[PDB]
């Protein structure tokens, strides 16, 4: 059942991409339910991200910009299990790709990925762990391999037509993305790219440094398996023996076996035989997930239709034994683009639940005007046949979430003083002289002033004076040390707002450009006096 | 049951408060999922509000602020029920006050109260429309009451001590108002009196009618009530209101239709007081269901108490007689409490929703920063039943509930519609039809871009040099409901909702040489030299 009574919780988060947004949601499965927002691209009124100098740190040379559209949430493995550590994200609008850390569940990492125009699939290295995010773009494309650990782009592979989606092996050695312009599956071998750079085999653009590796079809990095017109989604297979790249404008799925590989690479077989069914499921398939039995759920965006296939017996048919393969196909409500499983990107998919992401509601909800939500449905496939049993109104258009077992994620209850996130604010007030765990001080600096002070339950500092079109900096540090007792800093009629979280610190600048008494006041009364 | 399956539409639509992100929720009752987000005080990335030229020109004097604190969202309302025209919202943190237009779902006015430098609670006249919009703020305090249809703040009444939260009556005679202690309960024909004779004031340069309702003054009434009162709620009847005590374990009951005499002098204003029942620890807010009913919350024990008013009147007289029917437990700190239908007529008992400001252990943990626990409990027995727990983000204060046949929303924009209507004027000082045309039009160091958008865009590409200050106005010309297109320009964090025969624009700056893209987000090339 998908009822989580009071008093019960949820048995997985969910990540989903906050689509036009630019956030990331964590959502509890199978309740369904938003738990919390995770601001990234997008200007947040609540927290003061994209406002705060410490969130303008972090976005570096995007800081400027108030929109973005986040898509293909994942978060990091080890051996190919979910180890709760950190999750990424891409901007599609502005070519840039961002790191959450799940300890204090906040964005941590933002760069922008150099000669690109545009940045689509976005996926994590599984095994032997998620050393590196990877990533297709635009110029000809570029599959770009980032250090997750670095926030670095650690090199680029150029290759012949468009990328659009990618997934990994659950070996290390192969990544894979579909490409178009019969099209291909291009399959990079990661040895023999790092190999190519130490031995330095690339080339740069554009005085940055970042290595271009050559591979285009007769390049010995890469391998081009031939699929059906148009290919969409790439997912690898739980067991890590085979992986599905989705038709789309053909009415198939192509079943590759992973362990041919070595044998395509090394000229043994042709990229053709990698081949080893190609199952017809019905009009516009999308994306594939897999539960834990060797089935396999194929969306199909033109019938508006989940296909439960088996793997096995496709592979048994495409070899002319008279097998059904295909199980059953259930209507979705409407149009359904990405679909995901319970743990279902690892070796702990468990075949509980499945999520499809439908681009139209229609009638599935209350009419709310011009602009509606898309459904997100809830499928029980735990028994023989899936179940409709939930529609989840969604907002801002997801494209992409995924789903990890609550056991995998363990996040702080406090921040702690010598957190990353505020170094540079603790570094700056060092210069100045101060103890932010004990300091109520304000400091004059020409027409810049820095008002550092503490809150507990009250603020350290009742009041302060400045002069018109000062540049005032607030710096305030939470000394509290209860869960869930989050402060917040408001200047009265400034809009200026802030989540000040118990033993963070959190600053903000502006001008003080109206005259008078302003006031000042935990919003989860001090006075500025302007001249 | 509070469980709405896959094909099943809820009962309701809620209002609610989106507290610190600024925006305005609509939830579906009693799935309590969010159907929508509404943008007002907030830059909202997915639609574009905030950063384009129209609701930039609908937040007025504020379009440079890009936060807010929404709080107390209420519908319009006809003779005492909600009519599904308008909600109204208020940001307690600049002073400003937002119409959303229940057609189209969206803010279609903001305006900044003027004398003021915070303001609190806010409601709705009820009877016999809603002509007025009326809420609290501070410089002593100012009870602003605000013409509904024309977003103007018709007068204010000055008071004695701290105004808090406010209520009206069912007749359109009275408004009420919390203060520190007392309730003041202003009388809209006096005040109307007292402005056409001329008897007000003006601050600062602006022009809005300050009347003087100190103790003493004929416009006012002050009802002395138990120490630093919070809620002040009117029962669905019209015969009472409710305010509740907070320092004090009780809630002091009112009876509307002695007010009158109160004003004329013929009783003294502690008559009005009918009922004084003890209750329990930090009593804030109270709803009532359709049977004489009332369900106040209690901060400090973390609970709902029933009681009946009826059963209080007859204690306060007296008879030794129990008014106090349960104590549930909610999970944890109770604010404010709304009931279905809860502030109308309309009242039906069915469904009552907490909003508690701690959730501690009932939902998986999501580091340092928590949700809120929104609870639905289910009042249609004669027990009080806890059957979900809502998690929700940034603090909502408020919400309300409005049933289903009340609100009729349109399904595609119309051409014609105020929200783009200076667009389209500009447009027509281009000699530019948004409907067919697709004209690039030069002007100096600005080039206005006119495009339209079926499924494609009626522009490929177009030209400008560096720093040219583009204009992009994109007309959606589909009529198939929820084909909602969005235009987007690569890298220059520029993207916003265009739905149906809208028309939307925005304005920046083209500082990035060479092939930008853009796109419909929900491929063109603009060209700079």
């Amino acid at each position: 059942s998908a009822v989580v009574h009071p008093g019960e919780l949820d048995e997985y988060y969910g990540f989903w991409s906050g689509g036009h947004s630019g956030e990331v949601r964590i959502l509890g499965i199978p309740s369904m339910r938003e738990l919390m927002r995770i601001p990234v691209f997008n200007i947040d009124s609540a927290t003061g991200w994209g406002i705060t100098n410490e969130s303008k740190r972090i976005k570096g040379d995007s800081a400027h910009l108030m929109t973005g559209d986040s898509h293909h949430p994942h978060m990091s493995m080890t051996d190919g299990s979910y180890n709760g550590k950190y999750v990424f994200i891409n901007d599609k609008a502005n070519s840039r790709v961002a790191r959450i850390r799940c300890d204090v569940m906040k964005t941590d990492k933002m760069i922008t990925i150099p000669n690109v125009q545009a940045i689509h699939g976005l996926r994590v290295q599984k095994v032997p762990y998620t050393k590196y995010v990877i990533c297709n773009g635009e110029f000809r494309s570029l599959f770009n391999v980032i250090d997750a650990e670095k926030m670095e782009v650690a090199f680029q592979v150029m290759v012949d037509g468009n990328l659009d989606n990618t997934d990994a092996d659950y070996d290390g050695k192969y990544f894979f993305s579909t490409c178009y312009n019969r099209d291909h599956v291009v399959v990079f071998s990661l040895e023999r790219c790092l190999a190519a750079l130490k031995a330095g085999k690339f080339t740069n653009y554009n005085g940055n440094k970042v290595p271009v590796l050559d591979g285009r079809k007769g390049s010995d990095l890469t391998r081009y398996i031939p699929v059906p017109k148009s290919p969409h989604g790439i997912n690898t297979a739980p067991d890590g023996k085979y992986f599905v790249a989705n038709g789309k404008l053909s009415p198939t799925v192509s079943v590759v076996e992973i362990a041919r590989l070595d044998d395509v690479f090394s000229g043994k077989i042709q990229p053709r035989d990698a081949i080893v069914a190609e199952p017809e499921l019905g009009l516009g398939p999308l994306h594939t997930a897999f539960d834990n039995k060797g089935n396999a759920f194929t969306t199909l965006f033109l019938d508006s239709q989940i296909a439960k296939w088996n793997i096995q017996d496709a592979i048994k048919a495409y070899n002319g034994e008279k097998v059904n393969y295909l199980r059953q196909k259930l209507d979705v409500h409407y149009q359904p683009g990405h679909n995901h499983t319970s743990q279902g990107e690892t070796r702990d998919t468990d075949g509980k639940w499945l999520v499809v992401l439908c681009k139209f509601s229609k009638d599935r909800f209350l009419p709310v005007g011009p602009l509606r939500p898309e459904n997100d449905q809830l499928i029980d496939i735990s028994g023989d046949e899936m179940k409709l049993v939930h529609d989840g109104p969604t907002f801002a258009e997801p494209h992409d979430c995924m789903i990890v077992h609550r056991s995998k994620v363990k996040p702080q209850k406090l921040w702690t003083r010598d957190d990353p996130m505020f170094a540079d604010t603790v570094a700056m007030a060092k210069q100045d002289g101060v103890t932010l765990e004990m300091d109520n001080k304000v400091i004059r600096d020409g027409n810049k002033v820095r008002v550092y002070m503490t809150s507990i339950a009250n603020f350290g500092m009742n009041e302060f004076k400045v002069k018109l079109g000062d540049e005032v900096t607030v710096v305030v540090t939470n000394l509290d040390q209860v869960e869930d007792v989050t402060h917040g800093f408001c200047m009265t009629n400034h809009g200026v707002q802030m989540e000040v979280a118990p033993q963070a610190t959190a600053s903000v600048t502006f001008i003080a450009n109206k005259p008078g008494v302003q006031w000042y006041y935990c919003n989860w009364r001090g006075r500025m006096l302007v001249e």
